[PDB]
């Protein structure tokens, strides 16, 4: 109450949260960016406590004033990801697959940071009302097609299969007695497994998924980082696989999880693991960087520095590697593939004038509708940025659409464009 707790601003210099001394001589924390990253900036508040990143650098922004915190995010490619979600419910996660910096963090609903007090009141008055919940880090989603470049990256890096190797695709087919079906039960003959990559074929990542069996399944999904705590300043839940004894039991199981949809029933009494594939948007951005990578996932992180009241320097970021999910020859082989995605199936709508775009779509099954996600990098041949966008209950393709816009700003930004 008596001294002026630290800022904390982006990368570029967009303060978010500073203290201003009142009349009395006292502090009061002011948010000057309006609705700028609210979910990650969090509130400091004497009667509702802490959050985001007040919360998890209290200790240094408090102090003698507190010390100052600089952000990782870019404020317009931030602008660019909540642009891409504006009434809209979901998120959106910008990374640099070279660091594990994270450029933009998004979630939507958002509300302007300076009201977080009626906004929690609004929450407890309406428990259906989920503006303050963080989409980006705190949420599990199903995947969809965009785990399919686990999948194959996985089937790759094993040699269960290759980018020529031919499956059927069937609009409908019975694996482990109940259907896989493609999207709108679409027939496509006969595939390669790059075109049922382009195509986003259910059917033949299904059979991939028995070819390559539950064992390499679930370790290839560990090698992303499923079903690891991955340290991070925000909360962030375990992203999750089946295990491998529960896969091997449900032959339709797997073949869905290869796909990208947690089948699992958790219904069932005496269930041990849980379904699978779930993650967060961050996971699925650390995934796209690995393939951006040289099959290398940089620890994900936020902030770039802490600075004292005097000016100097008590913390830096030192850009780490947290694992090595493939090799770089496969990552490589894999970001070939989703580049034919980009300039040949489902993901058109990503590419940009000048500048190659490789990623993956996805649609995650819902009861009347689904989540549309993408995954993607530029430019393709050594990538300078991730994104990872999913559009809860969108448009077919919307989160596609809606990358190309966040990509487009990062390369601008960047200089690239
Ligand atoms: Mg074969």
């Amino acid at each position: 109450a008596r001294s002026e707790r630290g800022t904390i601003a982006t990368y570029d210099g967009v303060v978010l949260a500073r203290s201003v001394k009142e009349e009395d001589g006292t502090y009061e924390r002011e948010y000057p960016a309006g609705d700028l990253a609210s979910h990650v900036v969090g509130y400091s508040s004497p009667q509702f406590g802490n959050s985001g990143i007040e919360k998890a650098y209290n200790d240094t922004l408090k102090g003698t004033a507190g010390n100052d915190v600089t952000l990782t995010l870019n404020s317009k490619i931030q602008q660019a990801a909540q642009d891409a979600l504006a009434g809209r419910k979901g998120a959106c996660v910008v990374m640099d697959p070279d660091t594990g910096a994270i450029l933009a963090m998004a979630s939507a609903p958002t509300y302007n940071a300076a009201d977080f007090a009626a906004v929690i009141e609004q929450a407890n008055a309406n428990p259906d009302d989920s503006t303050l919940v963080d989409r980006a880090a705190g949420s599990l989603y199903a995947p969809g097609s965009t785990f399919k470049i686990v999948t194959l990256a996985t089937a790759l890096e094993d040699d269960v299969a290759g980018e020529d190797t031919v499956f059927s695709s069937p609009g409908t087919m019975e694996i482990g007695n109940a259907t896989v079906s493609n999207f709108n039960k679409a027939n496509y003959g006969s595939l390669t497994l790059a075109q049922a990559t382009e195509l986003s074929s259910n059917t033949v990542f299904g059979q991939l998924g028995v070819e390559m069996g539950a064992d390499k399944l679930v370790a290839g999904a560990e090698s992303f980082g499923f079903n690891k705590e991955i340290d991070f300043p925000l909360y962030t839940p375990e992203s999750l696989m089946p295990s491998a004894e529960d896969l091997q039991k449900s032959p339709w199981e797997l073949a869905w999880a290869a796909a990208g949809e947690p089948v699992g029933d958790t219904t069932r009494p005496g269930r041990e693991s849980p379904a699978g594939p779930q993650a967060t948007v961050l996971e699925m951005a650390m995934v796209g960087t690995a393939i951006a990578n040289d099959g290398v996932i940089m620890q994900p992180y936020l902030v770039d520095s802490v600075n004292n009241a005097n000016g100097e320097r008590s913390f830096s970021a030192s850009p780490t590697k947290l694992m090595q999910a493939v090799s770089k020859t496969t990552a490589g082989r894999v970001r070939d593939v989703l580049l034919g995605v980009v300039q040949n199936g489902t993901g058109t709508a990503a590419a940009i004038p000048g500048i190659d775009v490789a990623g993956k779509t996805g649609t995650a099954e819902k009861e009347n509708g689904n989540d549309s996600w993408f995954v993607g990098m530029a430019p393709a041949e050594d990538p300078r940025v991730v994104v990872a966008i999913v559009i809860e209950d969108g448009e077919e393709g919307v989160g596609t659409a809606k990358a190309q816009n966040v990509l487009k700003t990062a390369l601008e930004v960047q200089g690239l464009l």
